[PDB]
């Protein structure tokens, strides 16, 4: 794919310095677990589509996927479903508000997967019919399958604080059950477990690297190169990341960058270029919108080097 | 040289038109005769690459008027004249998730995009400050000329006239801006309003459409007379703002089902740019319910079912 | 050192190890599919001596959880934070001599030591009073990953699903020894009761248990590291009481026949102690009919008869 990984990479080392000079501001204090990290760790990981990596800065500490899994639930969710089973509940038109917003749409239906209500009802899609365990169990084994083998564990310390502060979700939950929301015969209660689970799923920079470059191969691992995902999954799952991924910030995102980037609240980005290559910038000052101000400075300049867009 | 065939594209180009040819329709207008006078049957598309190939099927021939066409255009007018950071900071980027009619502002009490009426009247306020309104018309009309490759642009008097004395809504919207003072220092509301209604009445074929959108498929550089008419980040912003907020509400899911930039005009027009391809116009002046031509629709979700793009 | 040559004691494990292998085995799990999911082929033996050096032979690198081996790490835990007049106020220190699941106190309306699972239970409710789940965990882990010298320990989250929803005599025990008024005041049962149910769900390999055993056999003093983590009241209480019930009712027979500080879980893991010795760690998924892995309890009773140790 690249020919230059060797002055290519000299470009990624020098945006990495030209991104380390920052201050930012706060790192998140809603839970104990996440506003421990230091603030000058800042770490970058490349995967191309053809196996080549590269890693510089720390890159080996782990972290929790706390809102880049929504994504990754969805495209589960559509690859074993399908697309029209998986759109019947929920919609496909950003929403215009913040992500937390207590409100469906015109059918009374979750704007996007990538809202919460939409996350809580994507994930209630996973697995019918069956506990807690063998539905974890199954995302785990496909997270595996996704990353390549790579570090995907659990965080317990964040999930037990993360369970016992989520109040907004709590309410969004039973406003879908009100609704009529869930598929027949759903614990509303278990789902919201499961989800505060999901989103304690901890990587490294080169796990979630790995997944990005393989959301970019169509399916395919770049390093084992087995076949994870179906093209309609990671095809939607691109559209929707392009479309609402940064929220309502996410079209002046599209203005600047133009790529398929996803952000968490624990200072992690993960954008994938199609056909090219997936990375993800790791740093735990996060600004005043929600997103890390060195990954944001990282995503603006690789942007304005290299064409891509 | 980006499509060395031109025989099976277009042999494709026919199935598609004949198969969409069979929807039925819609209602056109059903509140002014201006646009209620054309018959359903009518339904045209044309295709131009960045290479200067061309190909018209149907009835490409009959003029009709940019409704919501020229939004873009006046966008990628005002910012080639300004500058992004200078047209920018009068309007936003990002969607507003409700309809384009909607008497709302964001958080900065700005229009949410260009592409909403709110935007749009700020654009239209923002090209050439402290003229005569007669000098702005024609220079948009000899851009629009050189953008289309010296083809047929012109005026419908009648059209213009029933926009003015029907369309109060967009008088509403003005006054309002006025209030939050919306709008640069020293401009008249009323004669931007007017200037508004004159740009919305500007009619062109099916033809010259599609030579406006390869235009901006190939970057600012005209395919037929290779002359540079825009400045690329000019292309880029307004390719960007038709991909988010195009089609309105309705956008998201169209770029989960077609993933082009595109469109849509009240004349039952839909034109559409293929990056570094070529650009299309589709004109079927039937409409659906939420004001989308059923034919265009239908071709272009066949399209790109049928080849990659996306 | 301790051990002077550590090459023909080497050898005589290795001949251990080929000598158990030979067993066929029993069942798992059979309540839970997390832990019947192993496979009975799986066998592998740790040991680490409280100088440093270390071996290792067989499938030593698989994780397992601590199912019923936390009992003597969280009771050390606890008698070190609080103190040995403390923790005893609450808990006795004899063996009840009947099954470890049993609903019935001693004489004070105490349980009968901190092994059977109502002592389990309020050893956990003893540890880090006053604070939430989360932190609890925090310090659990931080305190093990330092007595374990920095080696592999983590979590099982599905075998912690498992364990709360399979769990039922020991919400039926927390509710009995909650109405006898055998919990410290001010304390929830049920998050005392999650919190026992995410320690039991900690899991090592054969290494770092062997480790922690090593360290329980210096003294405190982590072989690896040298830094102290246990005081010697902690570690003698702890050493005492897993010569006492270590084994539940069969605890007399094994101090009849190994007479050595160990304990064992139902997930086939055997932790035992030679005291100023060294510390070993052996897994075996197949059980017997008591509960303990056949290789396991083979191995040992074949290491006590060659080596003299006792």
């Amino acid at each position: 794919v690249i020919p230059d990984f060797m002055s290519f990479t000299s470009h990624i080392d020098e945006l990495y310095e030209s991104a380390k000079k920052q201050s930012g501001g706060k790192v998140a204090d809603y839970i104990p677990q996440l506003a421990k990290f230091s603030p000058d760790l800042w770490g970058v990981s490349v995967c191309t589509v053809d196996g080549q990596r590269h890693s510089i800065g720390d890159t080996k500490v782990p972290f929790c996927l706390q809102s880049c899994v929504k994504p990754l639930k969805y495209a589960i969710a559509v690859n074993d479903l399908g697309t029209e089973y998986v759109h019947r509940y929920v919609g496909k038109e950003p929403s215009g508000l913040r992500f937390n917003k207590l409100f469906l749409n015109e059918d009374d239906k979750p704007h996007n997967p990538m809202v919460n209500a939409g996350a809580i009802v994507v994930t209630s899609l996973i697995k019918q019919g069956v506990n807690n365990a063998e539905k974890f169990d199954y995302v785990m084994q496909f997270l595996n399958k996704m990353a390549g083998n790579e570090y995907v564990g659990f965080s317990n310390a964040t999930f037990q604080s993360e369970r016992e502060s989520g109040d907004r979700n709590f309410a969004i939950g039973y406003y879908l059950k009100e609704k009529k929301c869930f598929p027949e015969g759903t614990d509303m209660v278990g789902i919201l477990d499961f989800y505060f689970q999901l989103c304690s799923i901890e990587v490294t920079c080169e796990s979630a690297s790995v997944m990005a470059a393989t959301l970019a191969n169509g399916g395919f691992c770049p390093i084992t190169g087995e076949r994870v995902l179906s093209p309609e999954a990671v095809r939607n799952t691109l559209s929707l990341m392009h479309s609402c991924g940064m929220y309502d910030f996410s079209g002046q995102f599209a203005f600047h960058v133009g790529l398929p980037a996803k952000s968490g609240v624990a200072g992690g980005i993960l954008l994938v270029v199609p056909n090219v290559m997936g990375m993800m910038c790791w740093s735990p000052p996060l600004d005043k919108m929600g997103n890390s101000v060195k990954g944001i400075h990282f995503c603006h300049d690789l942007v304005s080097l290299c064409n891509f867009h």
